[PDB]
């Protein structure tokens, strides 16, 4: 119906109640209701972040790709897409994504500390 934004933030707040409590699988479905009412960078990026703790890397990339269509350059989405790639053995794409973070935010520990593991894992991936 109308006012789909009003529940798209409130269902996300129920997801954040579950996420801080340690029910990430309950957080994913709460964010999925949210995106089907009003799709946001916030709900896609948080859905992908919950999937990382569920080991659902190939689901997590699909919501990260949607973030890059709204915010082309989003550091959180590139950090999470590169993390999903690292665990999918898609490191060949992750090296590039961590560089797209570090050009804007050279302070990102999660970017540079993962890059040092990606560069060696590529040299091992023969």
């Amino acid at each position: 119906g109308p006012h789909m934004d009003y529940l798209a933030t409130r269902e996300k707040e129920k997801g954040n109640e579950a996420f801080n409590s340690g029910d990430y699988e309950e957080a994913v479905m709460y964010y999925t209701r949210s995106i089907s009412a009003l799709p946001t960078v916030v709900a896609y990026n948080n859905r992908a972040q919950a999937y990382i703790k569920l080991q659902n890397w190939n689901s997590a990339e699909q919501d990260c790709e949607k973030v890059l269509e709204l915010e082309p350059g989003n550091v959180k989405a590139l950090l999470r897409r590169a993390t999903a790639y690292k665990h999918q053995n898609k490191l060949r794409e992750a090296r590039e994504d961590l560089k797209k973070v570090l050009k804007v935010e050279p302070d990102n520990d999660l970017a540079k500390k993962t890059l040092s593991e990606v560069e060696r894992d590529l040299k091992n991936s023969e």
